[PDB]
């Protein structure tokens, strides 16, 4: 099974990706996690993304296309994979089509703009896994600690209100057009397309997604 998740910043994609990976046994390919890991380790491929991400802007198409082509060439992707944050522009989507990469489901998370800031300013993350929490809406079992490993959670440097506002403007200009792109692909028989109400509680969104995916 191959899946793409679409939606605005803070819509809940990373939260739901963890449940899909577990139930269907496929790896997640998260371009944001890969870029943040490259910055932390100083990797030649991606470490220069630091200043762009902290400004709330998208990194270049060529850099993230190379990161994804390297990741999915690997062996855990022979049974499928889940794309979370890629594609982010029409040229990234066209690059996947031209490479012959087709998917089975495109899942859109619908969330009103007015909810995004307060979701992101309360976000706390376990950087080694990509797992995510919220101090008010979805907290860990022990404050400040990852549920699965118990290790200390951190706050992302780009998760302040003014950066989030810039990311949303960028989303509307560059990324929202992918809803139409994959709606058109689904009408041609090339994938299934479905939308979920991302304002429901975490456990209900999970249940709605399981009904779609079977
Ligand atoms: N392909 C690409 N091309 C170019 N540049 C790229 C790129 N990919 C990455 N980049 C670069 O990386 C930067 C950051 O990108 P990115 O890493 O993708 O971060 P983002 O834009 O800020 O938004 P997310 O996708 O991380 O949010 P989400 O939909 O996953 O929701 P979440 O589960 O976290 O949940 C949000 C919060 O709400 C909480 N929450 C989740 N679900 C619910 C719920 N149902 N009810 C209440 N609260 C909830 C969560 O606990 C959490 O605290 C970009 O600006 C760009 O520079
Ligand atoms: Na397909």
């Amino acid at each position: 099974m191959r899946i793409i998740l679409l939606g605005a910043p803070g819509a809940g994609k990373g939260t739901q990706a963890q449940f899909i990976m577990e139930k269907y046994g496929i790896p997640q390919i998260s371009t944001g996690d890969m870029l943040r890991a490259a910055v932390k380790s100083g990797s030649e491929l991606g470490a220069q993304a630091k200043d762009i991400m902290d400004a709330g802007k998208l990194v270049t198409d060529e850099l993230v296309i190379a990161l994804v082509k390297e990741r999915i060439a690997q062996e855990d992707c022979r049974n499928g994979f889940l794309l979370d944050g890629f594609p982010r522009t029409i040229p990234q989507a066209d690059a996947m089509k031209e490479a012959g990469i087709n998917v089975d489901y495109v899942l859109e998370f619908d969330v009103p703009d007015e909810l995004i800031v307060d979701r992101i300013v309360g976000r706390r993350v376990h950087a080694p896994s990509g797992r995510v929490y919220h101090v008010k809406f979805n907290p860990p079992k022990v404050e400040g600690k990852d549920d699965v490993t118990g290790e200390e959670l951190t706050t992302r440097k780009d998760d302040q209100e003014e950066t989030v506002r810039k990311r949303l403007v960028e989303y509307h200009q560059m990324t929202a057009p992918l809803i139409g792109y994959y709606s058109k692909e689904a009408e041609a028989g090339n994938t299934k397309y479905a939308k979920v109400d991302g304002t429901k509680p975490v456990a209900e969104v999970r249940a709605d997604l399981e009904k779609i995916l079977g």
